[PDB]
């Protein structure tokens, strides 16, 4: 056993101490050197080669370690304290200290191996997406790169917690063990625990209540940059993922660990516009290199009087990429062999600003072991062992100072511009200030595992907690007892200690403030620089010169003046960005801190699969842009041959349209895919995030090809079902529908014939669209689907943007139940006394068939049998129309004049020229529904009406022209947008322009009709024709949707299809079927919209909140008294109130255009009470005096036979 590896024989007396010591000293030397020089070989070399000789040489310095401290432990621990001179006692209590060695081989290897496995799970940790990717992300490039560069939430969370899971997860077992076998071998040294070891190292008894203190002195800076970060973060995220109050989620810091904050100054950039100073383009230019740029740093050591490199210094370091093209250790660092004749720095060069400052620092770790080479091995370390670094950076503070750059040459004009360095330290501080609190707590943790204050169930409650109580974070998710987050930081599972970093960097500071107050230096701290300063010089190699021979501590307050750390350097250092700060804080009226701390962000809507989603915004700007002028055209040309056929209905036209169908279709199915590719959620555009959720939905295109193939063919089938029904009388004479049947059921009061056309129209047409009807709903269930809604009706029901719409719906109609009940009982008195109590039951639901429509859903054609009074003409409108030369266009003219009056846009004189006014005798054959066309072209807006001057065209005309009017001043928004509020406020609007027309003020103001008696009598007889349609409407329309809701919903089934109809037909008309029904008959099929699957609720919504319009202009017109009474004409403040609102077209939701409008965010049925309030008490009143009694109980009842 070599005597030079082996302590010899020594007394227990500092004399033997000292020979002990200085003994060791010699050999421990050559041991270290050994050891490192195989280590930068291997470092410098990469080889497997080199790697088994490091091996082999750490092995070696273990077993000599354990020899020296073998015999050091068992001489002299009983009374090594009572040394005279620290120098002593400070060399044998570190040999003395033996570590992991204490423990048994057994246990050795366990602990050693279980160490190696630690590091190995934490560096071979790989992440992989959940697909069988070709490969996956390692920590680094990939993982931090993409943590760093990527901004996509969902993104960014997915790599988070992928780390988390792998790294943390196996670790969790693994670190237990590491516990017991750590704390126990350190029992056998002599402390409590592992925490208590290493908080040995700074010999101060209140260590850690210390830097709570110097923490809580710092909190006021951290808080301040905490806040000023949520608010940028939440600029860019949103509300839903950062709460102003709350902790960050800690995944969007910009990094895996939210240790450095660096990555996220490109959003917080105070005076973006100041470009940061890069001298690396004039070095260049200046013909400078790496090593030069290593002589230029040694002269800053000798402007300081310091010791320059040694020769050994310019020939072992490092200072490229060698040539040689070996692999090295790139990574920068200065390496000191315990050789007192060497010292080297592994720099692999490159010529950047960066670098240049790098190289500083380096270079002065090379100087702090120069100046304490003197000292005995076990003194040649820091005075403290965060100690070290700080002495590095303040060195590299210095240099990176542009006044230093210029005194060197590199700068022409020290530019003192206070953006430009404000900018400046605001990136330092995003780059090392956030790293306070982290690690600070990671070490503060850690003491909690060794002493046991955190037990095992607790490791991830304890950290999270301890997490965001200072840092202010809180996970991305909801972890539990399961995780082990802290294995997931590279410094935890290599077991080295955090914080020697934190002391360090409050250390730098204090140092520079001192240096820079020797240096005489004045004003702005961080517009110091100690360079030329010999005095300052002498005062730092001092602190060098003492090694750690003397306490930390001792030292320091030598140095600055104080014996123990403080914040008050560093907080004058940032001083400028802490006075910043706070008035951008202050301005923002920022809550400094995180109260409400249990507040964290829901998960992504479609996580993990929607990870890899697109979320630039900047694109989509421009999507949108290329959209809606492609739209335009795409639209416009359907539109085009849209309106050429309909009323060009030339067969060849629609082969056209038909190939027109085409390109919408692939123009639909083309930009719906690209815009499913945008997430929506994270953009903050309200106006591209309506625009791309509306077009994303794809409808039919979401189903498959053949599906959709089989659903239009579905489609067509049907339609084409109902369009060749017809009722055939015994001798064959067959009636269809329109007008035919219509006009049967429309005048006829024979209960046979009625009873027959409605049978026969719903025996033929309405049973057979069963073929097809389930087959139906599966299908557009399943689109439904796949365009992410629960069910079809579920689709539908968006469209109103509003969740509760069917109970405000079910309210709304509640409201509406006592004025439809006394209409509906009168109307039964008015059927009992022409069909008799045969057929009419006066204490029970009506007759479906008898409402004089096919569906029973207007009633208006029974006008003639359910008058109140007659007499009600004081003239004949549509003679007097006649009589007075009305035209069509005369007609449409008076309407714009009434629009005019109004102050909305006037018609573009195009217009005149393409609408259709009339029936064309150019044997041309037209879609007579009377519609409005916009072309999307912001000049072509057109009516087609077959227009008969009549009072009831009069209405369609201002109708007409009430759409029109709507599309005019919404003109300007894209396409995308140009839509009402909601559907029903495009069918709205078109009535309450409208609704004056009929009133007999503006019937007589236009001599309609001469004066006639003032009586209520033609108030209440005009006021029942509109009821009877408005009123007799809405319960009809409600049910329809109601019904196909269910069905969508699944909770309605075929079995009982029809007693679901009738049900409802029940509870909400009043009505049942004139002859008992079963199955095989699906009445429903009987009317258009259901079989053309289009949706009735806009109509709902259409006959409620016209009627809010109405009373908030007649209010803003003034007009008080009778709500019918009011006249819109003229009104210049309400067509103003209207304009405004219909300016919003579809980019809010309607409640915003609802107040706007009327003044209330929600529906309200009251105004449409109040409207009819003089007709429900005539109703009301006539009840009482037929004694009718209101609804329906006696559910069965139906016509004898
Ligand atoms: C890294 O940089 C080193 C520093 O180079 C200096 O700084 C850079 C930014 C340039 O400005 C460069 O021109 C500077 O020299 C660099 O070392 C330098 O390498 C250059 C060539 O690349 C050498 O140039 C020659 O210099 C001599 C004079 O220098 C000697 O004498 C003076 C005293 O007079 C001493 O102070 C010096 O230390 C040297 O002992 C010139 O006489 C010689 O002239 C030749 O060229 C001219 C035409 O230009 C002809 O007319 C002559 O007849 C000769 O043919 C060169 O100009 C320079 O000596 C050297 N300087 C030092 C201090 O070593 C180093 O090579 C770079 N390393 C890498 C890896 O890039
Ligand atoms: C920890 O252990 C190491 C190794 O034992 C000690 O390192 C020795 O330190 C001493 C100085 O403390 C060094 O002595 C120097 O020797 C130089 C001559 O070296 C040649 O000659 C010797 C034999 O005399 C050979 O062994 C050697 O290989 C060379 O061939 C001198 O030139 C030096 O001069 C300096 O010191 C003298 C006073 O001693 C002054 O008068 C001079 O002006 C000058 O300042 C010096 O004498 C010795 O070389 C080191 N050994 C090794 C192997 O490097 C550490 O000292 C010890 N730690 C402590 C705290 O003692
Ligand atoms: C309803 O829509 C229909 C389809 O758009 C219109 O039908 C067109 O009616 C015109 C007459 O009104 C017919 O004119 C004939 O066209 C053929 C072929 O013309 C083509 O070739 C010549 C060169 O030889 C070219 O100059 C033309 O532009 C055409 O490209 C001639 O041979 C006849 O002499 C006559 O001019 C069209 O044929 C006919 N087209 C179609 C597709 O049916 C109809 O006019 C519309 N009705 C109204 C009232 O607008
Ligand atoms: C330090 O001093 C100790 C004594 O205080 C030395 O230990 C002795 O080491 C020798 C061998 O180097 C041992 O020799 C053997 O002794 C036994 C009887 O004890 C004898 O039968 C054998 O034939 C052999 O000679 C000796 O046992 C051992 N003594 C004790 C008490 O362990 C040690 O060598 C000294 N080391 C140095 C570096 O000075
Ligand atoms: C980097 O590391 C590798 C491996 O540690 C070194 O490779 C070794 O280099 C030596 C010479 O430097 C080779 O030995 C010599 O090879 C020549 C040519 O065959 C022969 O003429 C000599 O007599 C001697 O055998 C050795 O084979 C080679 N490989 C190994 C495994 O040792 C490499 O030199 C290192 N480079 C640096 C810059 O440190
Ligand atoms: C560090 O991690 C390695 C790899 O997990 C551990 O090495 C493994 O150690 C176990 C026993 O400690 C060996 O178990 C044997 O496995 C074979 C199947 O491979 C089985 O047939 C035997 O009955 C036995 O269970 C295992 O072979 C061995 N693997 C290798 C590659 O050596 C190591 O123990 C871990 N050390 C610590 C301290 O956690
Ligand atoms: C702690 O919380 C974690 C989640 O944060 C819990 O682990 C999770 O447990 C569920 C099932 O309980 C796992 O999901 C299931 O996976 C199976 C396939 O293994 C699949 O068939 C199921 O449909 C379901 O998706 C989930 O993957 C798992 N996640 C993790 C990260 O382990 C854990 O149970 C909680 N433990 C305690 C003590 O609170
Ligand atoms: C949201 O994005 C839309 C779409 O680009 C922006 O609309 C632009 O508005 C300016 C005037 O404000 C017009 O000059 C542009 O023509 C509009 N864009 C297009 C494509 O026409 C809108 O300003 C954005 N709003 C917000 C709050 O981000
Ligand atoms: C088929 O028979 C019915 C029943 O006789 C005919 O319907 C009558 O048509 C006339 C006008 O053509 C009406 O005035 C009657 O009121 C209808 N009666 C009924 C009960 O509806 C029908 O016209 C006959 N068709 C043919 C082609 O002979
Ligand atoms: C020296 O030893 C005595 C007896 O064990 C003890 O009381 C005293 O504290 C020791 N001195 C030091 C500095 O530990
Ligand atoms: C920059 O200007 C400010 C003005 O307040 C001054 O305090 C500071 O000393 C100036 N710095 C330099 C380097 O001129
Ligand atoms: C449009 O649809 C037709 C259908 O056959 C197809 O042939 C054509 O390639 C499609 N074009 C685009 C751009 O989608
Ligand atoms: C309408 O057409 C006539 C020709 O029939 C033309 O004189 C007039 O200028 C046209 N007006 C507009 C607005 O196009
Ligand atoms: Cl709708
Ligand atoms: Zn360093």
């Amino acid at each position: 056993l070599d005597p030079g590896l082996q302590p010899g024989n020594f007394s227990a007396d500092e004399a033997g101490a000292q020979l002990f010591a200085q003994s060791y000293n010699s050999s421990a030397e050559q041991v270290l050197f050994q050891s490192v020089a195989a280590s930068w070989a291997h470092d410098t070399n990469i080889t497997a080669e080199n790697a088994r000789r490091q091996e082999e040489a750490a092995l070696l310095s273990q077993e000599f370690a354990e020899a020296w401290g073998q015999k050091a432990k068992e001489l002299y621990e009983p009374i090594w304290q009572n040394f005279t001179d620290p120098q002593l006692r400070r060399i044998i209590g570190a040999v003395r200290t033996l570590g992991s060695a204490n423990l048994p081989l057994a246990k050795r290897q366990q602990y050693n191996a279980l160490l190696s496995n630690m590091s190995r799970i934490y560096s071979t940790a790989k992440v992989c997406l959940p697909n069988k990717t070709a490969t996956c992300w390692s920590l680094d490039p990939d993982l931090t790169n993409i943590l760093a560069s990527s901004r996509s939430y969902a993104m960014l969370l997915f790599a988070w917690e992928g780390w988390h899971n792998a790294a943390g997860i196996p670790l969790k077992p693994l670190y237990e063990d590491f516990t017991a076998l750590s704390n126990e071998a350190y029992k056998q040294d002599g402390f409590t625990d592992t925490g208590a070891y290493w908080r040995s190292w700074y010999n101060s008894p209140t260590f850690e209540d210390d830097l709570e203190h110097l923490y809580q002195q710092l909190e006021p800076l951290y808080l301040n940059l905490h806040a000023f970060v949520r608010r940028a973060l939440h600029r860019r995220y949103g509300d839903r993922y950062i709460n102003l109050r709350g902790p960050i989620p800690a995944h969007l810091l910009g990094d895996m660990w939210a240790q450095s904050w660096e990555n996220i100054y490109d959003m917080v950039v105070p005076f973006p516009d100041k470009p940061n100073l890069d001298v690396t383009s004039t070095m260049l230019q200046q013909g400078w290199n790496a090593t030069h740029m290593f002589r230029v740093a040694e002269e800053f050591f000798t402007s300081l009087e310091l010791s320059p490199m040694p020769p050994e210094f310019w020939e072992g370091s490092m200072l490229e990429k060698p040539a040689d093209g070996r692999e090295v250790v790139c990574h920068a660092s200065a390496w000191d062999f315990y050789n007192r004749k060497d010292f080297r720095i592994k720099q692999c060069t490159r010529v950047t600003m960066d670098q240049l400052s790098t190289v500083h620092h380096e270079m002065g770790h090379i100087q702090y072991y120069l100046q304490y080479k003197d000292l005995p091995v076990s003194l040649r370390r820091g005075a403290n062992p965060g100690f070290h670094e700080a002495i590095g950076d303040v060195l590299a503070l210095s240099v990176s100072t542009p006044e230093h750059l210029h005194k060197i040459g590199l700068l022409d004009r020290v530019t003192n511009d206070t953006e430009s360095d404000i900018n400046y330290l605001l990136k330092m501080a995003l780059e090392k200030i956030a790293f306070l609190p982290f690690g600070y707590l990671v070490d503060q943790w850690r003491w909690g595992v060794f002493s046991g204050r955190t037990p095992p169930s607790r490791y991830n409650f304890d950290w999270w907690y301890l997490r965001t109580k200072y840092q202010g974070i809180c996970p991305p998710v909801t972890r539990n007892e399961t995780h082990f987050d802290a294995g997931a930081k590279f410094h935890v599972p290599n077991v080295t200690p955090y914080i020697r970093y934190f002391v360090s960097f409050v250390l730098q500071f204090q140092f520079h403030e001192a240096l820079c107050k020797e240096a005489g230096y004045e004003g702005p701290l961080h517009q110091c620089d100690i360079y030329r300063s010999t005095k300052a010089g002498a005062k730092l190699r001092k602190v060098l010169q003492a090694g750690s021979s003397r306490p930390w501590q001792e030292v320091l307050k030598d140095m600055v003046g104080l014996d123990a750390l403080d914040a008050q350097p560093l907080l004058k250092y940032f001083q400028l960005v802490t006075q910043w700060l706070q008035e951008q804080n202050q301005q923002n009226g920022e809550v400094l801190g995180w109260p409400e701390y249990q507040w964290h962000p829901p998960l992504p809507d479609n996580y993990p699969e929607g990870i890899d989603l697109v979320t630039d915004e900047a694109e989509a700007s421009k999507f949108v842009e290329e959209y809606d002028r492609t739209s335009q055209v795409v639209w416009n040309e359907y539109a085009e041959a849209n309106w050429n056929y309909n009323t060009n209905i030339t067969t060849e036209t629609s082969k056209i349209l038909l190939q027109k169908n085409m390109q919408i279709a692939n123009h639909t199915l083309k930009y719906g895919t690209q815009a499913r590719k945008f997430d929506v959620n994270q953009l903050q555009n309200t106006t591209i995030k309506r625009i791309i959720k509306k077009v994303q939905d794809l409808e039919r295109a979401a189903l498959p090809a053949q599906e959709l193939e089989e659903y239009n063919k579905i489609l067509l089938d049907m339609e084409t079902t109902y369009s060749v029904a017809t009722v055939c009388h015994p001798n064959g004479s067959c009636l269809q529908l329109e007008p035919d049947l219509t006009n049967v059921m429309a005048t006829s009061r024979k209960y046979e014939d009625l009873l027959w056309a409605w049978e026969g129209w719903r025996d033929k047409a309405g049973r057979a669209i069963l073929q097809f009807y389930p087959k139906y709903v599966e299908l557009i269930n399943q689109a439904a689907r796949l365009n992410g809604y629960v069910d079809a009706g579920d689709s539908w029901r968006s469209m109103y943007e509003t969740p509760s719409l069917e109970q405000d719906l079910e309210r709304l109609f509640q409201e509406l139940q006592p004025l439809y009940l006394n209409l509906h009982a009168y109307v039964r008195r008015a059927l009992h006394r022409h069909y008799g109590a045969q057929h009419i039951n006066l204490e029970g639901p009506i007759p479906a068939h008898l409402l004089g429509n096919m569906w029973a859903q207007t009633w208006s054609n029974i006008y003639d049998l359910v008058v109140p009074f007659p007499s009600a003409p004081s003239m004949d409108t549509t003679e007097a129309m006649l009589k007075q030369g009305w035209t069509p266009r005369r007609m449409f003219k008076e309407a714009d004049d009434f629009f005019t009056s109004l102050g909305l846009l006037p018609v573009p004189p195009e217009f005149w020229n393409k609408s259709m006014l009339e029936k064309p005798t150019d044997g041309r054959e037209v879609v007579c529904h009377a519609s409005a066309w916009d072309f999307y072209n912001g000049k072509d807006f057109r009516i087609k009406q077959c227009t008969t001057v009549n009072l009831e065209d009069l209405v369609v005309a201002h109708h007409e022209m009430g759409h029109i009017q709507y599309f005019m001043q919404y003109k300007d928004l894209p396409v995308a947008l140009r839509e009402g509020a909601n559907p029903g406020f495009h069918e709205a609007i078109g009535d309450v322009l409208a609704l004056s027309v009929s009133t007999p003020k503006h019937l007589h103001s236009l001599n309609l009709l001469s004066s006639e008696g003032g009586s209520d009598e033609h108030d209440i007889n005009f006021l029942m024709k509109m009821a009877l349609d408005k009123i007799a409407f809405i319960p009809f329309s409600y049910l329809v949707d109601q019904w196909r809701w269910r069905v969508f919903d699944g909770s309605i089934t075929k079995e009982n299809y029809n007693q679901e109809w009738w049900s409802l037909r029940l509870k909400y008309q009043g009505l049942c079927p004139p002859v008992p029904r079963t199955q095989g008959d699906f009445d429903p099929g009987a009317k258009f919209h259901i079989p053309s699957s289009v949706p009735y609720i806009r109509y709902f919504v259409s006959f409620i909140i016209q009627f809010q319009f109405h009373e908030a202009l007649c209010q803003a017109a003034g007009h008080t008294g009778p709500l019918h009474k009011c006249d819109i004409y003229q009104s210049k403040e309400a067509g103003q109130r209207l304009a405004t609102a219909m300016k919003l077209g579809f980019s809010r939701p309607w409640p915003e255009a609802m107040q706007l409008i009327t003044g209330q965010p929600n529906m309200s049925a009251s105004a449409m009470l109040s409207y009819f309030k003089p007709l429900l008490d005539w109703l009301r009143t006539e009840n009482e005096l037929h004694g009718e009694k209101l609804g329906w109980p006696q559910y069965n009842w139906t016509p004898n036979s």
